């Protein structure tokens, strides 16, 4: 167990542009490609982003090279980050794979909001933060993925994904 297996669980993986969970052109590993209604506008998006003419199909090395773009954009987005980077230092290596999830999913920007959560996460208040995390859109959105990462945070094990 390693995040980059936990979030291969958590978001699949597609070869072809498909359709997020809530209504967005997708592909690879849980790599958003816009948000815009156009499926033009996301074979445009996707051929930009892998260099060449697309059709909106991609290889499996290429959604793995995206994949290891987006970890490595999010490890860099929290660490730069100052609401996030105190939180992060905190954690042991369990959560703190947890807490890259919770960002890759959502956004540097997004999980900078989860205001009480981080502060009850950094006073190691595990379920505390559990209940708390939970009662998000998100969990209500993707529930089952969401009970997965919140497991990890409040336990500190890799359970919910054996
Ligand atoms: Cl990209
Ligand atoms: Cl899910």
């Amino acid at each position: 167990m390693n995040i980059f297996e936990m979030l291969r669980i958590d978001e699949g993986l597609r070869l072809k542009i498909y359709k997020d969970t809530e209504g967005y052109y997708t592909i690879g590993i849980g790599h958003l490609l816009t948000k815009s209604p156009s499926l033009n506008a996301a074979k445009s998006e996707l051929d930009k982003a892998i260099g060449r003419n697309t059709n909106g199909v991609i290889t499996k090395d290429e959604a793995e090279k995206l994949f290891n773009q987006d970890v490595d954009a999010a490890v860099r987005g929290i660490l730069r980050n100052a609401k996030l980077k105190p939180v992060y230092d905190s954690l042991d290596a369990v959560r703190r794979a947890a807490f890259i999830n919770l960002v890759f999913q959502m956004g540097e920007t997004g999980i900078a909001g989860f205001t009480n959560s981080l502060r009850m996460l950094q006073q190691k208040r595990w379920d505390e933060a559990a209940v708390n995390l939970a009662k998000s859109r998100w969990y209500n959105q993707t529930p089952n993925r969401a009970k997965r990462v919140i497991t990890t945070l409040r336990t500190g094990t890799w359970d919910a994904y054996k």
